[PDB]
């Protein structure tokens, strides 16, 4: 009685809800896809007691228009919270060095399995997860893993990491992961954030992989550097990133890959790739258009490994757009248009065109 049926009110009574509408348009041209989404998201509050349980639910919803991401899903989390620490075990969707869930199409990727945040320590976040599926942004399906590139076949990524303040402006990261039988990887990383009240973000990454139990021989290394400068309503930003050995950048296919230089449409981890990045921003707030924003970046990479030589090249230019409105009626409704062009001498040229209009509206 009591204290179950009370933890059951509990759940709904802390509870949130959303929805978001997103209508998505795509377009490659080598020198075309419309489709309407709908994501449901359901956060239930803890039941009261040191361990408090709850539910969270995702249910996405895509079709394709006329001028694969035509499916219905419905994903349960179960949680348990203590402390300052958090689990969750079902669909997940989260951020991190060796596992990042995408979400730059229609409806999101989500992974299937279990996340434990422990935020006990004094400027100290531990993670760790296994993940048994991946559910590919385009698909309802979950499915097993494979690596990009290198392809294999694996039904577990288990990973555990630490991010430190060394200080307020300094942060230590060190995360340790494999998927099964593919490979191993293990990221440290060191981020300096410097404010001059004008910023300055320095964020240097490292990652090492090599093969897992019985795949092929495979060897990694990449290093990327990022310096982020903010100037009132400027933002530049300058990146380098190398990899080397044998092998390109691991990560699961269908996901993010921690790069510094990955952005609208290539990773820049092929084999012995050096790329240099530039980027700008402008927030037109100050101006006095607040949902106004400009972005435009490019990378170019060389060194590439084609066969024996290293003369692959190529770069690519993106540019971002967007609008969200601030008031009346159609407050929170958002465009942004996205344009890339791809050219290089190892791969396909390209030029891509994303529209996306976004609404969501909290429910309660």
């Amino acid at each position: 009685e009591n204290l179950y049926f009370q933890g059951l009110e509990d759940l709904v009574e802390d509870s949130h809800a959303s929805l978001e509408l997103r209508n998505f348009y795509f377009n490659r041209d080598f020198r075309d896809e419309w489709a309407q989404g709908f994501l449901l998201r359901l956060e239930s509050g803890f039941s009261e007691g040191t361990v408090g349980f709850g539910v969270d639910a995702i249910g996405l919803l895509g079709f394709k228009l006329d001028s694969q991401d035509d499916y219905a899903k419905l994903g349960l989390t179960a949680k348990a919270r203590v402390s300052n620490s958090l689990l969750k075990v079902g669909a997940l969707h989260f951020k991190s060095p060796l596992v990042s869930a995408n979400d730059t199409r229609l409806l999101p990727e989500l992974f299937r399995g279990a996340l434990l945040d422990v935020q006990e320590i004094d400027g100290l976040t531990l993670r760790g997860a296994h993940l048994d599926r991946n559910k590919l942004n385009s698909s309802s399906d979950y499915q097993v893993f494979s690596a990009n590139r290198i392809g294999g076949r694996s039904d577990a990524f288990d990973f555990a990491g630490g991010d430190y303040r060394l200080t307020p402006a300094l942060t230590a990261s060190l995360h340790q992961g494999r998927l099964k039988d593919i490979y191993r990887q293990t990221f440290a990383g060191l981020v300096h954030t410097l404010d001059l009240g004008r910023s300055l973000k320095s964020d240097l990454r490292f990652a090492r992989a090599s093969e897992d139990g019985g795949f092929r021989e495979l060897d990694n290394r990449a290093f990327g550097a990022l310096f982020s400068l903010r100037l009132g309503a400027h933002a530049v930003a300058a990146g380098y990133q190398r990899i080397s050995g044998d092998d390109p950048y691991p990560y699961i296919a269908g996901s993010d890959p921690y790069l510094v230089n990955f952005i609208q449409i290539g990773d820049f981890g092929n084999v012995d790739e050096r790329s240099w990045q530039l980027r700008y921003d402008y927030d037109f707030g100050a101006l006095g258009l607040p949902g106004l924003s400009f972005m435009s970046r490019y990378v170019s990479g060389d060194n590439v490994a084609r066969g024996a030589a290293n003369d692959g090249k190529e770069w690519e230019r993106n540019t971002d757009l967007g609008y969200v409105v601030q008031s009346g009626p159609l407050k929170n409704l958002g465009v942004k248009w996205r344009n890339a062009t791809v050219r290089s001498n190892f791969a396909n040229d390209l030029d891509e065109n994303r529209l996306i209009l976004s609404y969501s509206l909290a429910l309660w």
